[PDB]
């Protein structure tokens, strides 16, 4: 039951943030790299569970031709690794049903928010900047979900990063992302 996928990676994988621009939910991948939303635009430090940590290196993923992905890569300073989950993270951007919103901040503590269908969107304008490769799901997300991990049938698809009061948009996630060989 994909409750169990969800709850592990609540538990082993995402983590309670705050920046400057507010709370989120961040998704630890392996090691010590994790991902943000871009727009949570992290700075030298982050609470991650209320403890200061030291980001040792942060990158806005773009696309071949330089396009916003929305989302932000960061090598952070902490003690243990991360349950490397990059092999549940697919190669090519699939649609998904029965998917699960996995969310974990103050504003919106541990919760998983069944979304139903996720299916490629793409073009999408953000705050005025272009972005491609965003999904779409038929939920009306709200205030302090942003970061949220979608999850469906043990795969971990998207990060969550907006919504127009009707639907909900996440960025896709691929496994070369987390990968120089692809
Ligand atoms: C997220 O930042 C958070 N902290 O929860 C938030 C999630 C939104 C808020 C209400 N419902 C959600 O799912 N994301 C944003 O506020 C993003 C952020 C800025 C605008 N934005 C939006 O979601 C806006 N709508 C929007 O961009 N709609 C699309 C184009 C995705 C259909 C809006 C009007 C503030 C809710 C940026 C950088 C995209
Ligand atoms: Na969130």
């Amino acid at each position: 039951p994909s409750l169990d996928f969800a709850l592990s990676l609540l538990r082993r994988n995402i983590r309670q943030v705050q920046t400057d621009q507010g709370h989120f939910t961040m998704l630890g991948v392996r090691d010590h790299l994790a991902v943000l939303p871009r727009h949570s635009q992290p700075g030298k430090t982050i609470w991650v569970e209320h403890k200061l940590v030291r980001i040792v290196d942060a990158v806005e993923l773009v696309d071949e031709q330089g396009v916003n992905l929305e989302l932000t890569l960061v090598t952070l300073d902490t003690n243990e690794k991360f349950r490397d989950i990059t092999r549940f993270i697919p190669e090519t951007i699939s649609p998904a049903s029965d998917a699960t919103l996995v969310i974990n901040t103050e504003h919106m503590p541990s919760m998983f928010v069944p979304v139903g269908d996720v299916v490629q969107y793409g073009f999408l304008n953000l705050s005025g900047k272009p972005t491609h490769r965003t999904m779409m799901y038929n939920f009306p997300t709200k205030a302090g979900q942003c970061g949220g991990v979608v999850t469906a049938v043990g795969k971990v698809i998207g990060i969550h990063i907006g919504g127009n009061g009707r639907q909900g948009f996440c960025a896709a996630l691929k496994r070369g992302y987390f990968c120089s060989e692809q």
